[PDB]
């Protein structure tokens, strides 16, 4: 009907953006990476969301970002353009943008910092929903934003014929199992933490952070989830936990484009002001991926 | 030890039942434990939090613990609740109830006083090692304004007589590697996470909707643990607006104004717990109806 | 005609209860405490408060404190009995046993734990109000007892003849202002970290655990503020920050019984499951006292 | 370096007027700036929170500044708003302000990203290295998910430029110790806390509520600073439904809505913010009556 795990994906990289030495765009590396994170398992991509370091990046960054990731995987993956901020004149403009370089589908998260009241958030979500024909997700995350989208607003904007579901950093399991039996919105576990209970709670997939350095990991638990096996799910969501502890300590930015490295894919330097990991940092980070598998 | 056999999988943290003049009803409480474990409960925690342990004596705890037994204790776990911020007073209390026969203890973080992480360890410990009873803790920071934090959940699993967390934290993620590494039994202490934690290996629930909607939650645990997990889902939607109606109510407003409207009457909260009003009542039976548990 | 400052005071310690090595109470050592509080600057203290550690002593012992503590100091001091709990009926019969043993009045803390509604905790504060003629303090400490007196709450129970204030810990110090103002309940600061700022607010005083050790200069410090000396208030309220600061590392009971030891007043060691200063927290805790000049 | 006088005490976070259209209204902003200064205000904050530095472009930005800066610089201290969740962008914006002849900037901690306390320092590090301007944290983790940790602000409190911190993260105790051992001035940055602030030695305010009430504000500041504690307290009673109106709208659908009533039309904010609505406006002229800034 609207097949959002055909149109949008199961295990999709919440994906760094990668920046030269001369901290530059590096939409080569971008290539590669995405390239990579697809044989890996990804089925979809987020490109230019928070852990792609959208605060930092132009416009033009990213629609080259979104042109080349296209190029790379776009016929056998999903790629999701990153298109909110807290302007709604600017979202709407860059989902336009995003629309006319063939993005698959839009996150749209909420309006950080400025505390717009939830008609605000109403009004801004279905103006980006109405500027381009493409399925959207909304960015619940208020740990981050500094307001949720509350479950009226989420089921108000779930009428939407463009609005399809939700990445969920809120954590309100109970209340998104409700959303989603209501409304049939799709869930995506915006948190790592919470990939096994969102997807107990019905959750569509995805959309990862630790999927940078552990995605083949992260599909075997969808496909032992999806087939029943929980015991194993279970198993392999123990054995990637020291990624999501590392991420508390780096946060996603700093974790996946040093974790990147690690691996021997540079992905260059976070901008500020976000910073690479320190030598410590690195150190501490190696041992999670060691314990974790994805890391000799 | 077999934590579901010696523990149960489903229990209700279950209200304790109070006449008319406030006073305890045992009798009441002899027929809902009956009543709970009919429907579906293997186990019940009495004297906890949704059975007021506030606001009842000491004696009244033990009344009601012997009464439940009667009733229930051939056929079901009785779990009796046991900690309060005071050591001396938990360790009394966990004695009184391992005499009486209690099958393990729920010995929740001290609240309030906010003691350090060694003190809670010492706390527990202590009432640990005051009985042979298997005991479960009881982390409620939400309540007790203080976690027990994971590493000293970790040194207190080494404990031979702690066997397990009713969590009401929700860190699905810390205690889901807690389980992996030390063993330790996980129940579900907030409705509104019982299939998140069946997900992440818990061995069930301490219910407080479970008052009123034991059979569907029995269901939720067998279709989840059969591996019908599309099937728990459903029922877990199924339930929701209890868990709804429990955050408008709180449990114990909750659970004895449902059983009222069952038909089973255990009387109303005392101070500074109170009886839903009318309204609530109104609100709280379209729940139920809502979650096919009335009418 | 109710002088909430004459009758209930302006500088209370929010005293520790001392226990002999065994852990029994130690009435003498109370007393002597008590004097020494008061002549260092207190005109009132609170008893068997959560300081005085509520949780682990039983009816008996608060009893038996307060009468020694009334005959020590109650000629010259306020003595405010804590009397409240998370159970209605026991709160009341505490209440009662304050006033027939003297208490000048009491301080009943919000239920913790058990979390009742807005119309529970009325309901509560109504009936311990109305079991004695006591003057009585609500304590709204929402960070221990998990629920706070919302405003509404409070402005209700203002509405009673014997609650006469309330002791703060919530630091809505905006909300308290207009409390104050539209109500004249009375505010002490219940968190030394606010006693500065509860006093621009108009507070009455403090109800204080720093006093244990520092008693003189909080007298100081409410003079100075008293008669708009504003410059020195603030520089004694940065005189003593590292109490304060002690305390946030050891809580209250911890700091206060380990502190007045480090003055030569040894009031023996908390009760399980509050727990004696390690050797290391008392070096800690020296260092700070030394630091606010209370401390050789 | 004289804060107080380089700075002011009494500041307006100022709104950015919009015409009919949604475009810059500058006109309106000059018109603005000038009632603001004449009620009482020494200084504004141009192009902050309250100014929807999310919604307007940098060409905005400066061009308020530009207009700001004719109509009061003068006789008033403009401090540009130059800070984002991008440090290379606050850099620009942050020149570009001293270009065109800002007296200071306020440069708030990066919102959303979380930077961690280096990336927070380097930032603001990099910021103050950009012009030889004045310039103030502004501390809010409410609004930006991440505070600026005391360690923080005390080792960017040696930067040459960086003088003080408007607070809206109310830890007093802490700001306290941080004045009395760096000298970095603190403006009250929640009405709120005003009073509570000049208790604990801020310099002054730099206000969403004084758009309605500087005057009062203006004679708030002069009372305590005289030592009239008790005026200063009475005003800030007095000027309390504005803080309690502020609660319900937000400041800039509350200064925007409230400019309006009083005969000030300074337009109606962009999207994602919203325009008061009816009812909102009733209630808002109703505190407004009580503060007595509105017939
Ligand atoms: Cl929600
Ligand atoms: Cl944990
Ligand atoms: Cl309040
Ligand atoms: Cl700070
Ligand atoms: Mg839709
Ligand atoms: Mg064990
Ligand atoms: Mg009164
Ligand atoms: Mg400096």
């Amino acid at each position: 009907g609207f097949d959002v795990a055909a149109r949008l994906g199961t295990l999709l990289t919440a994906m760094v953006t990668p920046f030269s030495g001369d901290g530059s765009l590096d939409t080569a590396t971008a290539a590669r990476l995405a390239n990579h994170l697809v044989d890996q398992g990804c089925d979809g991509l987020v490109v230019s969301g928070t852990t792609g370091e959208s605060p930092t990046t132009t416009d033009g960054e990213k629609i080259e970002l979104l042109r080349a990731v296209l190029e790379a995987v776009g016929d056998r993956a999903r790629v999701i353009a990153g298109a909110g901020t807290y302007d709604t004149a600017h979202s709407i403009r860059l989902a336009k943008a995003c629309a006319a370089e063939g993005a698959h589908g839009l996150l749209v998260v909420t309006p950080y910092y400025s505390k717009p009241p939830q008609r605000g958030l109403q009004a801004h979500f279905t103006a980006v929903a109405d500027a381009t024909e493409l399925p959207m997700l909304l960015y619940d995350i208020p740990g981050r934003s500094a307001v949720p989208i509350e479950p009226d607003t989420i089921r108000a904007l779930a009428s939407h014929p463009n609005i399809v579901g939700v990445k969920d950093a809120k954590a309100d399991l109970h209340s998104g199992a409700q959303i989603m039996a209501d409304t049939g919105l799709a869930y995506y576990s915006g948190d790592d933490a919470l990939n096994l209970p969102w997807l107990a709670m019905g959750a569509t997939g995805f959309i990862s952070v630790i999927a940078h350095l552990a995605a083949g990991q992260l599909r075997e638990l969808l496909s032992a989830f999806g087939s029943g096996d929980i015991a194993t799910a279970r198993k392999i969501n123990i054995a990637v936990a020291p990624l999501c502890n590392a991420m508390s300590r780096l946060g996603g930015v700093t974790l996946s484009k040093a974790g990147l490295r690690l691996q021997g894919i540079d992905v260059g330097d976070p901008r500020l002001p976000q910073v690479a990991a320190t030598p410590e940092q690195i150190d501490a980070l190696a041992a999670d991926m060691r314990a974790a598998s994805v890391l000799r």
